[PDB]
């Protein structure tokens, strides 16, 4: 289909091919002091977050109908879904059988290289990679599901009906694609609790790093952090 | 001063339960969080609020500080005062937590409310116990946690003068009986444990099964350096 083709184009252009996988910082072993971190670790944590948000903004821009939402509805959807999309995309593209995290830049980093910046959270994101990989979700389904994570009801949308209409079109597009392959949706929804838990772990880690204030969080991440806290 | 050590010991012993008023009625020797675990966590924290205030006012010098500095020192030090008094009063050997009301509980009857933090608190307690810290040494230690430099003090010189009097009183007692610096060594380990408390309240405010009571919330909000 034309919506599916567009969703798949956007997904594939928002990450790296096997070709431009960047091993310039990958180390199979490092010997970290666990349960602590330095300014360098925290800056990279924040840079990987910033890089993913930049890339998720350009992917959302290429979903048909999204660019025509009000600027504020675009922002609200992007902030509300950022953390959930960062985890879901990082989980889908990573190699947990080799302890490999693959960020959207093409940067590859060992579990142990992420431990200082991310803490426990990255162990859990790798656990979810295995969980996700076991469901054998093809690229076109994932391309739809990531968009359904973004284009969803949120408190404070100016045009909630336009967002629901676009939700309808994308849900319909996915149904068509699982019909075309049939000639797993109950099971996928089974994972939504681990994923909500991983979003909470993310907020826990930003809170901790803000408490420690080795380096301040980037303005745009700090706003997502603050705007997400129901209090 | 002299009579200062004695004043500090009297404050400490009057702030805690007489070995008589110890209450085992709710103690279970064999046993995520729901609302009752969160309510209990907030109740256990809240029970120390008035007791730590009454203790502070009985520290010679403390009522001589500006009212704003008093409130600031109390608020800044609450979590650490809670952890250290609990650590000292509790029997980690047996996983027995003893609250300043006399309530006695096993770690597994609080673990769901406190999370991981209770194991850290109990780890700290075993370590505190190892030093065999005598009541007078502890009477000054706890005061040193309260009477310490904080951001936003009106009279930081005066707060620092009071601290030095209390450290002098401690050093003298500890000499009159590397030990000193292993007592003082517990103050910064207490700050690291403070942080886990803030992490736990942050998490509970996110989950929001029950809201923190306003005085805890205020202490939470006022102790975030951002
Ligand atoms: C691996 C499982 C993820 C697949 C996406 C399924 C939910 C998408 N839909 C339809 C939503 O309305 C939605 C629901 C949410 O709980 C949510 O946080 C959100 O951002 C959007």
């Amino acid at each position: 289909a034309n919506l599916l083709t567009s969703l798949v184009r956007a997904h594939l252009d928002s990450g790296p091919s096997t070709a431009k996988l960047d091993y310039s910082k990958f180390q199979e072993l490092v010997l970290p002091h666990f349960g602590k971190e330095d300014a360098g670790d925290v800056q990279q944590f924040y840079d990987l977050l910033s890089g993913s948000l930049e890339v998720i903004r350009k992917w959302a821009e290429k979903i048909p109908g999204f660019a025509e939402l009000s600027p504020a509805d675009q922002d609200l959807l992007l902030e509300s879904a950022f953390l959930e999309l960062f985890i879901l995309r990082l989980a889908y593209r990573s190699k947990p059988g080799e302890g490999k995290l693959i960020f959207c830049s093409g940067l590859v980093l060992h579990r142990l290289q992420c431990a200082r910046g991310f803490g426990d959270w990255i162990d859990s994101i790798l656990a979810f990679s295995r969980s996700l990989h076991s469901l054998l979700v093809d690229v076109p389904a994932f391309a739809c599901l990531s968009a359904l994570v973004l284009i969803t009801d949120r408190h404070g949308l100016q045009e909630p009906r336009r967002v629901e209409e676009l939700q309808n079109r994308i849900a319909s597009c996915l149904k068509e694609h699982v019909a075309a392959v049939a000639g797993c949706l109950s099971r996928l929804l089974g994972k939504l609790p681990e994923l909500r838990t991983l979003c909470t772990q993310g907020l826990q880690r930003i809170f901790y790093l803000k408490l420690e204030d080795l380096v301040p969080p980037p303005p745009i991440i700090d706003k997502i952090f603050m705007d997400t806290l129901p209090f």
